[PDB]
């Protein structure tokens, strides 16, 4: 697909808002979040991260991502990876990921890009193994029930 990227807007909030489907999609790119998801709750985390860009195909915004940890020098960690319902599968989250990677070298001279997927998300620990991201440990979490979950914290080395 042909696909661009830009910062998030004002505009945008709105459609980005609306791709995480259900209580579990926006618990594996947000797990601080409340659902329902909110344009605010979107809005505060914009604002208390770094990074926060969309991917645009056809004049439709199918992607969005940002970094809530970023130590110059080091790594950025990446989180609120979602894509619209009907783009999935299309490479959309590819397209991003990549552009995230390239932001993380440019402006943070960062080595390692650090990415952390539940464990009941197949389509994320599939998508980041494909892009070469390695397991490295996993941590306890809970989930919006208090069940027990299994956070698979992943990396891979920038340039």
């Amino acid at each position: 697909m042909q696909l661009s990227h830009r910062p998030a807007e004002t505009g945008d909030l709105e459609t980005v808002a609306g791709f995480p489907q259900d209580r579990d999609e926006l618990f594996y790119c947000y797990p601080k979040a409340i659902w329902p998801f909110s344009v605010a709750q979107l809005a505060a985390a914009i604002a208390e991260r770094r990074g926060s860009t969309v991917a645009v195909h056809d004049g439709q915004v199918l992607g969005f991502a940002n970094f809530y940890q970023w130590q110059h020098g080091d790594f950025c960690a990446l989180g609120n990876m979602m894509v619209a319902p009907a783009a999935r599968g299309l490479g959309v989250a590819r397209y991003l990921i990549g552009v995230m990677e390239n932001l993380a070298r440019e402006q943070y001279k960062a080595r390692l890009m650090k990415i952390s997927c539940f464990n009941a998300n197949a389509a994320g620990l599939l998508l980041y193994t494909q892009l070469g991201y390695q397991p490295r440990a996993i941590a306890e979490r809970h989930d919006p029930d208090g069940r027990r979950v299994a956070l698979i914290q992943m990396d891979k080395p920038l340039e």
